[PDB]
């Protein structure tokens, strides 16, 4: 493998662009300085390898100072191309990404653990023939929410501080009630309207510690009615929401629902199923 340049962060550790120097393919490749999360990371894609919008692993093993995890060379995040399509996704766009990300997080979900970092830049499109398929990425703060065996849902826990990004936390994240399914999928929702609006009310809020602003994201998301967040948009959002928010600590999300509501809101808007993402029209 020839080593490349650094293009990114995750949850822990840097990721590099780097070749499959025999088979002259580019590959993506994340490093982890030899508290090591890294193949832990790597035992969970392993696990959920064979699964649909799930990145491959190619290699994985120790070199000089640094762990690493060769995987599959991916096209860009949503965040990217949200940038890319001037930081605002057409109905139609949002709505072909709901019914594949609901289907990720549903997925991860059917393997025994939950993401906790839903977010645009978690999810990347595909390349070649899955140039249409939305991955998802990063497993560094994920956790098993059931065990494996008998499905004993993980314990209801309070006091936890913050894991994963502000922005797109769910309101009970921020609470500090330990994270389950429903919290990826509200996560989601926010996403979704992030996508919708080009923004969200409690982005750019100014502080000071670094920790108080994660209380004023907190006061803001909870000042924020559901119906005031997505005025103006598809009454399934704001549905959608309201569905996240009604879910017990350790209810099955009802995902096919969440697809439905999305998919009727597609059929009835009139949109053509040929899968044209906004991006896919840069000329
Ligand atoms: C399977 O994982 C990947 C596969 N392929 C790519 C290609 O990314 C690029 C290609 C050309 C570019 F110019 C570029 F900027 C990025 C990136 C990843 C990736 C993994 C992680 C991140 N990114 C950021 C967050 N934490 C991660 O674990």
């Amino acid at each position: 493998y020839r080593l490349g340049r650094k293009i990114g962060s995750g949850s822990f550790g840097d990721i590099y662009l780097g070749t499959d120097i025999a088979a002259g393919e580019e590959v993506a490749i994340k490093l982890e300085c030899v508290h090591p999360q890294l193949h832990i990371e790597s035992k969970i894609y392993k696990m959920m390898q064979g699964g649909v919008g799930i990145p491959t692993i190619r290699w994985c093993g120790a070199e000089g100072d640094y762990n690493v995890m060769v995987m599959e060379l991916l096209g860009p995040s949503l965040e990217d191309l949200f940038n890319f399509c001037s930081r605002k996704f057409s109905l139609k766009t949002v709505l072909l990404l709901a019914d594949q990300m609901i289907s990720r997080i549903e997925y991860i979900h059917s393997k025994n653990f939950i993401h906790r970092d839903v977010k645009p830049d978690n999810f990347l499109m595909g390349l070649g023939k899955k140039g249409n398929l939305v991955y998802i990425i990063d497993f560094g703060l994920a956790k098993k929410y059931r065990d494996a065996r008998t499905h004993q849902h993980i314990p209801y826990r309070e006091n936890k501080n913050l894991t994963g990004t502000a922005r797109y936390a769910s309101i009970n994240t921020h609470l500090g009630i330990e994270q389950s399914r429903r919290d990826d999928l509200e996560s989601l929702g926010y996403v979704l309207m992030y996508f919708n609006l080009g923004s969200l009310p409690w982005q750019g809020l100014k502080a000071a510690t670094k920790r108080q602003k994660y209380e004023r994201i907190s006061e803001k998301k909870m000042s924020t009615p559901i119906e005031v967040l997505c005025k103006g948009y598809p009454s399934e959002f704001a549905t959608y929401l309201n569905f996240c928010r009604s879910l017990r600590f350790d209810d099955k999300p009802d995902y096919s629902y969440l697809r439905q509501l999305f998919r009727n809101l597609f059929h009835r808007q009139g949109f053509s199923y040929d899968y044209v993402f906004d991006w896919n029209m840069l000329k």
